[PDB]
């Protein structure tokens, strides 16, 4: 019930989600849906531009997407787990500083038992 504690501030940052906290949009994909767009395809837009639709107390933390990363793994596996790390830089509205936070998200693609594809022998 009403809590502006140090843990809550950081909790807001670690509880940022591409549906709960911000609905994003890619410059080349104006009608994009993160529940179908492939990881490598979304990544192609980080220089072209990304739009942020806010939902949380953004007067406290600024949401800016830097780029899209994997869980320290191969792009091949990326198709089986279908998860990306959203690299966001939270700029202080009250200190003008900047904090970095990776967000482990899913929904793009998922081949759990459908990955046995070989390029060659």
């Amino acid at each position: 019930m009403l809590s502006q504690a140090n843990e809550d501030f950081k909790k807001i940052v670690n509880n940022i989600r591409l549906k709960d906290t911000f609905d994003f949009k890619l410059a080349a994909f104006p009608n994009q849906n993160y529940d179908q767009l492939l990881p490598s395809q979304i990544y192609k837009n980080y220089y072209q531009g990304i739009e942020i639709q806010q939902h949380k107390y953004q007067n406290e933390l600024d949401i800016k997407i830097i780029n899209f990363l994997y869980p320290d793994g191969d792009f091949g596996s990326a198709n089986k787990n279908g998860t990306l790390k959203l690299s966001l830089m939270l700029t202080d509205k009250k200190n003008n500083q900047v904090y970095y936070k990776l967000l482990e998200v899913s929904g793009f693609k998922s081949n759990p038992y459908l990955e046995h594809h070989h390029h060659h022998h």
